[PDB]
């Protein structure tokens, strides 16, 4: 016995994801060809799960390199589905283990929310130039980001819990509206929540792609990603900001397989990555809404995610909001 | 501006949940002969609706005290309602506002998870000692605690998780059962969570009464209130624990008005607050369940809710497990 509420809860959250461990098996199976007597390098094991489906797929060797705890977890799965001649547990951050080989392939679940923040991406780049061999499998190979304006029905809903108070208890709460909004919309930080394909206002802009074989990809993640965006709005609505999210994909290895945390696809763990805006701005049929997006880690803290935004809706002039993620 | 999106929440939380607002609006309203004309005082006033329910009720003169910054929209709501006359917000801790008299009545909610986690009662029955008038009226008047053994049905399937991990993966993690076990219920935390009816196993027991008024209650309450309990179970059942709750009584003052957080009455924002035993026992028809509970202040955090618990299940031995509430 350790406290481990933590432990377990994350583990159940991310395998209890089918859409998330679907995709990875999925993915992963449709490379047998490519795996089959291979071997691989998976990179944050977890309980061990992505590592499994590497050995199904016909891997002859996986190490599976787990910082944290969950590597005593890890390590009895792996007995007790009798794979510890196939997969090889081992305790600590990719950094500094010692495989006895370059691999063929890495293997890797390290996206975060707002696909950067308290990501593993690093410590994936880091091991893909230490331990994989040239041209050797990067499972996912890619991520892509997009973003969009969006209405989000639950706010709406709390932005108005104060004008019913009346209807239920005679006393008028109307007046609150303004502390409500500042209180919800006013401040700064990243706000994660799962929206629905009604919420989203316009088409869905890609602002950057992530190749995971680019040279220079740790650079650029320090120096920012992201990019310019425009669009046009469907229909009149109340917009309450932008919503983030991302894509990875697969090599077939047959067409790529994509695993997505669009608001139109079914929901993940992940949910989407909301930008409020101060307030409300009422938008119409073709309202252009344009910007400027960058993901980078926070100054005081490098695993936490920072978002500079500076955008445009409609003939309101450019204006900039700056975003931290939520604690 | 200040940043308040806490102050907004909690708020929202706590007039969003009707079956505590209802009780206190229909519990002031049915004293109305009683307040009529008289005086109130508001232990924490908050957002001021049980202080605009007093002023309905016919009260001449309402003193609203609230310690934090929502104050303020007390203060807004009470202007915007046009009973600025009648209703009076006053900042700062109840401990040291000064009223220009005694009054008729203390209305508050105070009630925190378990009753007792960082709860206010200290500060009603200073203010009860300070200013309520000999024969005043307390709205609510009184508390009970009670306690039963329960089958968690949420918890249960958290259990059960890894046994179907081998159904939608082909991977089988049965063999974790044992790590959720020692995570999910080897801790010594109380875990606040809503049950139904069907989680219960036996005849609810009552075991404190806090009868406001009473002498030497704030002494009870730092030797620790509670008791002895005793009951028999339905049936067949994995008992995973028991939950505790209160209810509080408005006189009517007509037959009492009882605000209830038991699992078999309407949901409130208090749910119950759940005492997990090491891991689960199986119980029958006519198996004894008994112990003694106390409640009490932790050590390190006066405000922090501790309880203290002696059980036996049966033919099993007595067992100790004390619990601090969750973070
Ligand atoms: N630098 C590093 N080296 C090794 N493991 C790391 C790491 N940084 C994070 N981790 C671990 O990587 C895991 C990411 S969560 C993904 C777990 C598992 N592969 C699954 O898909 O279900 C966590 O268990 C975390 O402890
Ligand atoms: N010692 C004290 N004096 C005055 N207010 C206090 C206090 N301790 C806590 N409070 C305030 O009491 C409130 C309890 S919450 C209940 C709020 C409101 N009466 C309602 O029923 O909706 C909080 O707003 C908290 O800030």
């Amino acid at each position: 016995y350790y406290e481990c509420y933590s432990d377990v809860s994350v583990h159940e959250e991310m395998i209890a994801d089918r859409v998330r461990t679907d995709a990875y098996r999925l993915g992963i199976l449709r490379n047998w060809a490519a795996l089959r007597g291979k071997t691989v390098l998976d990179v944050g094991a977890g309980t061990g799960i992505l590592s499994i489906f590497c050995a199904q797929a016909g891997a002859r060797r996986v190490y599976a390199v787990e910082a944290s705890a969950i590597w005593q977890q890890a390590r009895e799965v792996v007995r007790f589905n009798g794979l510890e001649d196939r997969v090889h547990v081992l305790p600590g951050p990719v950094e500094t283990v010692e495989l006895p080989e370059q691999v063929d392939a890495i293997v890797s679940e390290w996206m975060g929310y707002g696909l950067l923040h308290e990501s593993m991406l690093s410590s994936v780049l880091h091991a893909r130039t230490k331990w994989l061999k040239e041209g050797g499998l990067l499972l996912p190979a890619s991520a892509e980001l997009f973003i969009v304006p969006i209405s989000d029905q639950m706010l709406e809903w709390r932005l108005g819990f104060w004008s019913q108070v009346k209807q239920h208890y005679g006393v008028d709460m109307s007046c609150l509206e303004g502390f409500a909004t500042r209180c919800l919309m006013g401040h700064s930080e990243i706000v994660v929540q799962g929206l629905s394909g009604e919420d989203v206002l316009a088409r869905p802009q890609r602002f950057a792609q992530l190749e995971l074989s680019r040279a220079g990809l740790e650079q650029e993640l320090e120096a920012g990603v992201g990019g310019r965006f425009r669009c046009s709005c469907y229909g009149s609505a109340p917009m309450h900001g932008f919503a983030i999210w991302f894509q990875v994909t697969f090599p077939g290895g047959e067409k790529p397989l994509v695993l997505s945390t669009s608001p139109f696809h079914p929901a993940t763990h992940w949910k989407q990555a909301l930008l409020y805006l101060n307030e409300p701005v009422q938008v119409e049929q073709d309202t252009d809404v344009s910007g400027e997006i960058t993901l980078l880690p926070s100054r005081d803290n490098p695993r936490r995610l920072r978002v500079l935004l500076r955008y445009k809706v409609g003939d309101q002039e450019e204006k900039t909001k700056d975003f931290a993620m939520e604690d």
